[PDB]
C-alpha cells in the first residue's frame, strides 16, 4: 500500500536526520554531486537547449579552463558541439555563441531581451561610483556615451596630439626607465611602462592640466589602489572585510572627491572653456529629461571612462611593442613612413598627419585583431530567446556571451592568424568602417549590422567611443617611439602567451625589451 511507503519516508528522514555528522556531512557532499550528474543527463534530451558542457563539481563549473584557457576552450567546445553551447560558470549558465552569427545574437539583441548592467554593476559600481555606466537604466548610459562623445571630436583630437606629444616626449626624458637624455641604452618592463604612458597621456589630454599635474604627488599611489579593485573576482567578490576592497573605496572617495574639487573650483571662478572632458562635462550633461548629472556622478563617469580606456590602451600598447620587438621589418617600414610622411622629421606631427599614416595604424588594428583587450562579453538573458534557425530557446536567468576576439584569431576568415601581418589591411587601414545602413541608440549613428569577423570594438548599443581616441593616443605614441627608438627582445624570449585572469588580456610578465636611440646625440629639451 501507498499509506505504508508514505510512514517510510517520514521514517526514512528521521533516520536521516539522525546520521552519524560525517555520513551527513558526506551525504551533504554526495547528493548535490549526484543530483548535478543526473540534472545534466536529463538536460541532454532537451533538444530546446543547447549542448551543456559537462563538469564534475557543482557550482564551480567550467570556471578553472574558461578562466585560465577561454580560447582553446571555446575551440574545443565548438569542434564538439558546433558554434552555440553552454557551460556552467560559478553558479551562473553562460550561453556562447560563436562567430559572425554570435555577434548579431548578442550585440544587436533587442534591449528587452538582454542586460548588459545586470551583468556587469558588481563589477564596476564599486570601482566606478553610483549613478553612472551600469549603476542606472540603459537610456541613461546612452546618454552618458553622447555627453563624453562631445570631447572626441575631430577638432579635440587636434589639440590632443600636441599634448599627448609632449607627454611622450617628457616620459622619455624623465622616467627611470627611459632617461634619453642620460642612457641610449636599456631595458624595460612594457607593462611598468605602458601603463604610466597610458595614465599619463589619457590624463593631460582628457582630464587636462590639472589632474596631470596630481599624477606627481603621491596622489598617483590612490590610482594604483583604485586599479587593483578592478578585477574579476569582483564578479563573486564584490565587497569584503579586506583591505583591498577598503583601498578601492577609499581610492574612489578620494579620486572622485578630487574631480569635484575642481569642477566646483572652475564653476566658482566661471573658468569653464573646452579644454578637456571635465569642460566638455559641465557644460553637457544634462539628460533629455532635464534631470542633470550630479557632480559626483560626473566625477564617477570619468573614473570610469579613464579607467576602462587605460587599461585597454595599456595592455594593447604592451603588445604593439613586443610583437614588434622580434619584427625589425616591421619597425623598418613603419619608420619610412614617418620620414616620409613627416618630412624627415621636419614636420611636427599633426591629428591630420596620423591619418595618412596607413601602416601604423594598420598595425594598431593587427595588434587589436591579435589582442582582442576583452576576450568575452556578457549580458544576463532578460526574456526568453529564440536562437534563429534552430530549436535552441536561451531562458531568462541564463548569461549570453560573445567573443569577438575569438573569431579574430580564426583561419576562416583571416588566414594565418596567429601571424602577425599588418598587410592583411592594405587599403582596410580604418578602425573600423560601417558600409552599410546605420542605426542610433543614443550617442551617434554607427554600423547596424554586427556581422564582421572583426570588432575589437564591439557594436550594438554597448558599442565603444573610445576607438577614435585611442587611436590617436596609441598612434601619437608609436610615431614618436618608431622615430625615436629601436627595440628587440633580450636573447632566447618572444612574445609571451596573454594573461587569461585579468580584467583585460595583458601580457604574461615581466615582458621585457631592450631599447636604444636610433639618434643617440639627441636630447629632448625642457625642466
Ligand atoms: C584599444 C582600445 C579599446 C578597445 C579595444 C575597446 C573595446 C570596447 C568594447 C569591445 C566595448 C563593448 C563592450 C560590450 O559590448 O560589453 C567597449 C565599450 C565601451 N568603451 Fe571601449 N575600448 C577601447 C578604448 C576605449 C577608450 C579609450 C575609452 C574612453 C575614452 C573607451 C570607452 C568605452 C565606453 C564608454 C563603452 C560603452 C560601454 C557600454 O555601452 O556598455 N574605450 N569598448
Ligand atoms: O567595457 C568595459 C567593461 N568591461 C567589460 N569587460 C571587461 N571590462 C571595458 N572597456 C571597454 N572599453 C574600455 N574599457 C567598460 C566600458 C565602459 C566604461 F566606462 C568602463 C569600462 F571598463
Amino acid at each position: 500500500i501507498v499509506g505504508e511507503a508514505l510512514e517510510y519516508v517520514n521514517i526514512g528522514l528521521s533516520h536521516f536526520l539522525a546520521l552519524p555528522l560525517a555520513q551527513r556531512i558526506s551525504l551533504i557532499i554526495i547528493i548535490p554531486f549526484i543530483y548535478n550528474i543526473v540534472w545534466q543527463l536529463l538536460y541532454s534530451l532537451r533538444k530546446d537547449r543547447p549542448p551543456l558542457v559537462f563538469y564534475w563539481i557543482p557550482w564551480v563549473g567550467s570556471a578553472v579552463v574558461y578562466g585560465m584557457k577561454p580560447y582553446e576552450f571555446f575551440e574545443e567546445c565548438q569542434k564538439k558541439y558546433g558554434d552555440i553551447f553552454s557551460f556552467v560558470l560559478l553558479g551562473r549558465v553562460m550561453t556562447v555563441y560563436l562567430g559572425p552569427k554570435g555577434h548579431e545574437f548578442v550585440f544587436n539583441a533587442k534591449l528587452a531581451d538582454v542586460s548588459a548592467e545586470a551583468a556587469y554593476a558588481h563589477l564596476t559600481t564599486p570601482v566606478f561610483g553610483k549613478g553612472v555606466i551600469y549603476d542606472c537604466p540603459n537610456s541613461r548610459l546612452m546618454e552618458q556615451k553622447k555627453f563624453v562623445k562631445g570631447a572626441l571630436t575631430k577638432e579635440a583630437f587636434k589639440s590632443y596630439v600636441p599634448l599627448i606629444a609632449e607627454e611622450v616626449y617628457k616620459y622619455f626624458r624623465d622616467s627611470k626607465n627611459f632617461r634619453l637624455n642620460e642612457r641610449t641604452t636599456g631595458t624595460i618592463d612594457v607593462m611598468v611602462t605602458q601603463p604610466e604612458m597610458t595614465i599619463f597621456t589619457a590624463s593631460r589630454s582628457l582630464l587636462g592640466k590639472e589632474m596631470r599635474a596630481k599624477l606627481d604627488t603621491d596622489f598617483a599611489y590612490l590610482y594604483s589602489d583604485l586599479d587593483k579593485g578592478f578585477t574579476p573576482i569582483n564578479f563573486v567578490f564584490p565587497n569584503l572585510p579586506l583591505e583591498h576592497y577598503r583601498k578601492r573605496d577609499h581610492a574612489q572617495k578620494a579620486i572622485s572627491g578630487t574631480y569635484m574639487s575642481l569642477i566646483k573650483e572652475r564653476r566658482k571662478n566661471n573658468d569653464i572653456q573646452d579644454r578637456d572632458l571635465i569642460d566638455s562635462l559641465m557644460k553637457n550633461s544634462t539628460y533629455k529629461d532635464g534631470v542633470k548629472m550630479t557632480d559626483q556622478e560626473i566625477a564617477n563617469l570619468l573614473i570610469g571612462v579613464l579607467m576602462g580606456g587605460q587599461h585597454t590602451s595599456a595592455a594593447t600598447s604592451a603588445w604593439i611593442l613586443l610583437h614588434l620587438a622580434e619584427r625589425p621589418d616591421v619597425q623598418q617600414e613603419l619608420y619610412e613612413e614617418q620620414m616620409r610622411v613627416l618630412d624627415g622629421g621636419k614636420k611636427e606631427l599633426t591629428y591630420d598627419l596620423l591619418q595618412e599614416m596607413p601602416l601604423l595604424n594598420q598595425t594598431i588594428k593587427e595588434t587589436l585583431r591579435m589582442h582582442h583587450p576583452l576576450h568575452s562579453l556578457f549580458r544576463k538573458v532578460m526574456k526568453d530567446m529564440h536562437v534563429p534557425n534552430t530549436s535552441y530557446v536561451i531562458p531568462a536567468g541564463y548569461h549570453v556571451l560573445v567573443s569577438p576576439g575569438y573569431t579574430h584569431l580564426r583561419d576562416e576568415y583571416f588566414p594565418n592568424a596567429h601571424q602577425f601581418n599588418i598587410h592583411r589591411w592594405n587599403n582596410d587601414s580604418a578602425s573600423s568602417y560601417s558600409v552599410g545602413e546605420e542605426v542610433d541608440y543614443g550617442f551617434g549613428a554607427i554600423s547596424k549590422g554586427v556581422s564582421s569577423p572583426y570588432l575589437p570594438f564591439g557594436g550594438g548599443r554597448h558599442r565603444c567611443i573610445g576607438e577614435h581616441f585611442a587611436y590617436c593616443q596609441l598612434g601619437v605614441l608609436m610615431s614618436i617611439f618608431i622615430r625615436t627608438l629601436k627595440w628587440h627582445y633580450p636573447e632566447g624570449k618572444t612574445v609571451p602567451p596573454p594573461d587569461f585572469t585579468s580584467m583585460v588580456t595583458l601580457p604574461t610578465g615581466p615582458a621585457k625589451i631592450i631599447w636604444e636611440k636610433r639618434n643617440p646625440e639627441q636630447k629632448i629639451g625642457g625642466r
